[PDB]
């Protein structure tokens, strides 16, 4: 009954893994469907204002990636739950920022970058955690690993939500007219830089992803 002992433990690990997975499984299925629905959307011809008429080509690499690639623009739109009004409003707000040293272009770029990188990490995690993979986790992994993965997934969900809140706060400065930024594109750039540049962080997302990926290659 070394056998009986091991069998009881295995049955308990299946039971507890399943509860951990059941916490994220319904969500992942919804997110996968939502992602597919966003991918199928027709982008408007104006690209919600994220085009070369409003953001000059060749000022920032991350701006240029957005101007050039509709799939990176789709990621950025999905990073904001494809809220069209919000996307258009942000784009309008950004296209009127200004500065002396052109740094506003770097800030614009890091905003676009942060959004498409967070959504890319999020969608990769969603795409990796298929039903088959979830079943693989339940039946073949120690409960400690399954817990780390489930909680790292919830962490990634939160990163994404904190990113949305940053954008909401940036729009909020403009709506409040902080420092009279509505009338001055330089004031607006500085409002956004000082309030929010340090807040931008797609590195954390991508590390959380890597920590979900590395146990899975087992």
């Amino acid at each position: 009954n070394e056998k009986e002992k091991i069998i009881k433990k295995i049955a308990q690990e299946f039971d507890e893994n399943e509860k951990l997975i059941n916490k994220i499984g319904p969500n992942i299925e919804m997110f996968a469907q939502t992602i597919n629905t966003d991918i199928q959307k027709i982008e408007p011809n104006d690209q919600f204002g994220i085009n070369k008429t409003l953001f000059t080509e060749k000022k920032d690499n991350n701006i240029d990636f957005m101007l050039k690639d509709n799939r990176l623009r789709r990621l950025f739109y999905s990073s904001l739950n494809y809220d069209e009004n919000k996307i258009k409003k942000l784009a309008t707000i950004l296209a009127q920022t200004s500065s002396s040293n052109d740094y506003h272009y770097t800030l614009i770029g890091l905003i676009f970058w942060t959004g498409f990188k967070i959504q890319e990490a999020f969608e990769s995690a969603v795409n990796i955690l298929t039903k088959d993979e979830q079943k693989r986790l339940i039946f073949n992994f120690r409960t400690k690993t399954v817990k780390e993965i489930q909680e790292n997934f919830e962490k990634l969900m939160q990163e994404r939500n904190s990113w949305i809140k940053i954008v909401d706060n940036i729009i909020g400065e403009y709506d409040k007219n902080t420092g009279g930024c509505k009338a001055d594109g330089k004031i607006l750039g500085e409002v956004i830089r000082v309030g929010y540049e340090h807040e931008l962080d797609s590195n954390k997302s991508m590390q959380i992803l890597n920590n979900i990926e590395t146990p899975l290659k087992t």
